[PDB]
């Protein structure tokens, strides 16, 4: 059900980034990122097994989707940099 599948990955991905952004430690703000991550990585993998293309409805959440993944790189990668460097 790819077309399920993806709106609850955009929403879970955005409603976790939400929660990381305002999060007081890092580590709370990580797992909320990670979270993101995990999810992300699962669902998409699958959608890749099945999904090459062909609806505008799936077309619009991937790319929304692939918005919230680039925001998630750049704020885990920042989030695992402070822990590192603290």
């Amino acid at each position: 059900a790819p077309v399920t599948e993806l709106t609850r990955l955009k929403e879970y991905m955005e409603d976790q980034i939400a929660k990381a952004k305002e999060s007081s430690s890092l580590t709370a703000q990580l797992k909320f990122l990670e979270n993101a991550h995990t999810e992300h990585f699962v669902k998409m993998g699958s959608l890749t097994t099945i999904y090459k293309g062909g609806s505008e409805v799936v077309d619009r959440l991937k790319i929304e989707i692939r918005s919230l993944y680039e925001e998630m790189l750049e704020l885990k990668d920042k989030c695992r940099d402070q822990i590192q460097q603290y």
